[PDB]
């Protein structure tokens, strides 16, 4: 009987890639009917999934891109127990085996790579990984460093499963509202069905914490090019966390750009916040794929 999705969707009418532990991801690809300029992936963050980017992955097509993804292990329509993943690295592992196989596919081309939150996260610690291969990242609300209470209160629990034997503790879950001042974006992120909205797993907000360490020691090794857009108000990765990554990574190329009174979710945010995201990164990569 053939494997199935989460969804009870066979994997054999989906595009998809099988992971080195075994474990089946759902893809996503955009592709543009010229010859390509380049390749980008989208990593997206915690409990969400690959479809939640199709505009931004249309905008990016239209400029002769081919936009890939895959929903990560345990998120979306890939495989695995929700919120759950042995290591970070697990991440990080699984989008360079997709780089790697498109690559084979489409040889010559440069290769981006666009996270949000803890995609991008997966994004700086994809580059770090493979420092010389990406012609550059695109980071929307990194997850850099996290919101120093959110992450105090948090680490508490983090003791107790760290010291005892609590397979299921879980923290409370984060309010959707304080993520973004788009009450529409909201309302269609709480009715998305493929969207994990339980409290997180304090086992995986434990791989969070690995993320934030790793990070930390990749920063100033970093060397790919970089746009980072990061909003004043996000209540989750803290913007402090923006200006220590253009402190400290050693980029030739790195650009900051901050949304005054924007929340953590700068391309679902207000109108005139997300059309500017949109623009911006456009400009961005059309002039690195010239
Ligand atoms: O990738 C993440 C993401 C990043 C970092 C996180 N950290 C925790 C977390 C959860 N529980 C306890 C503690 C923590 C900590 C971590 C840091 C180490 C421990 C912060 C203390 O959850 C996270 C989640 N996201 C992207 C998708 N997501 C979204 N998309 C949304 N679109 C709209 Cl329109 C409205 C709303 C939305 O929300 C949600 C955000």
């Amino acid at each position: 009987s053939p494997r199935r999705t989460p969804q009870s969707i066979p994997y054999q009418d989906l595009p998809h890639l099988v992971n080195a532990d075994g474990q089946y991801l759902f893809c996503r690809y955009w592709a543009p009917t010229g010859t390509p300029k380049a390749l980008i992936f989208v990593s997206h963050g915690a409990g969400e999934h690959s479809g939640r980017y199709e505009e931004l992955a249309r905008m990016l097509m239209g400029l002769d891109l081919l936009v890939f993804a895959h929903d990560h292990v345990g998120h979306g329509q890939s495989e695995g127990e929700r919120m759950v993943v042995s290591d970070f690295h697990v991440f990080v592992r699984d989008v360079l085996q997709h780089v790697d196989s498109m690559q084979k596919d489409y040889p010559g081309l440069p290769v981006f790579l666009l996270g949000h939150s803890m995609g991008g996260a997966i994004a700086i610690l994809t580059a770090a990984e493979r420092p010389g291969h990406f012609a550059g990242m695109v980071l929307i609300s990194p997850l850099v460093l996290a919101n120093p209470e959110s992450a105090t209160t948090f680490k508490v629990l983090a003791a107790k499963v760290l010291n005892s034997v609590l397979p299921n503790l879980s923290s409370g879950p984060i309010d959707s509202s304080v993520l973004s001042r788009n009450k529409t974006e909201v309302d269609i992120y709480n009715s998305d069905p493929l969207i994990c909205r339980a409290g997180l797993k304090v086992c995986f907000g434990i791989q969070l914490l690995n993320a934030v360490s790793r990070v930390e020691r990749a920063l100033p090794k970093l060397t790919v090019p970089f746009l980072l857009l990061q909003g004043s108000a996000d209540r989750l990765c803290d913007s402090k966390g923006a200006y220590l990554l253009m402190e400290l990574a050693k980029s030739q190329d790195k650009t900051l750009k901050i949304y005054e009174g924007a929340y953590h979710v700068l391309h679902k945010e207000l109108p005139e916040v997300t059309n500017s995201v949109f623009h911006e990164i456009n400009m961005w990569v059309s002039q690195r794929t010239a």
